[PDB]
């Protein structure tokens, strides 16, 4: 369900004051609709810009907001998109986070292919829009929130 098999010890992940973290994803099947993403927290309230793009990169949807995971035993908050994004099968998408605030948790032991119980395989890959460190193995954006239509 989550990209990552594990979580970092403590909150060592820098936000780089808006320096982009991104991951590039693609699906096996038609009908997948993205409604949101999970992001790591810790260190209180964060301001974020989160953008979905499609392969040069074209922007599809941008949300801006704030979140905290301080009120929870979870290190993860879920951001909902303002318009859902229906994906093309076997097409590379990117999600990009610009985050502002203190150090957060991050994920590790990232999986390049995640087979969902519903039959869909998600393929995760490193994405040139990311420069703050997120890649297939570690960093931000542990989950994509979706349903099949």
């Amino acid at each position: 369900l989550n990209r990552f098999t594990k979580t970092s010890q403590g909150r060592s992940w820098n936000t780089g004051n808006g320096s982009p973290d991104a991951i590039c994803f693609a699906v096996d099947k038609p009908g997948i609709v993205v409604v949101g993403f999970a992001v790591y927290g810790g260190g209180g309230i964060h301001e974020y810009e989160l953008e979905v793009l499609v392969d040069r990169w074209t922007s599809l949807e941008l949300v801006k907001g704030t979140y905290t995971t301080d009120d929870s035993p979870s290190d993860i908050a879920e951001i909902r998109l303002d318009k859902v994004v229906p994906l093309k099968e076997n097409v590379k998408y990117a999600v990009r986070l610009r985050n502002y605030g203190s150090r957060t948790a991050n994920g590790d032991g990232g999986m390049t292919t995640v087979q969902c119980p519903d039959g869909v395989t998600f393929t995760f890959s490193t994405c040139s829009l990311s420069s703050n460190g997120t890649n297939q193995t570690r960093g931000q954006i542990p989950q994509i929130l979706y349903y099949r239509s």
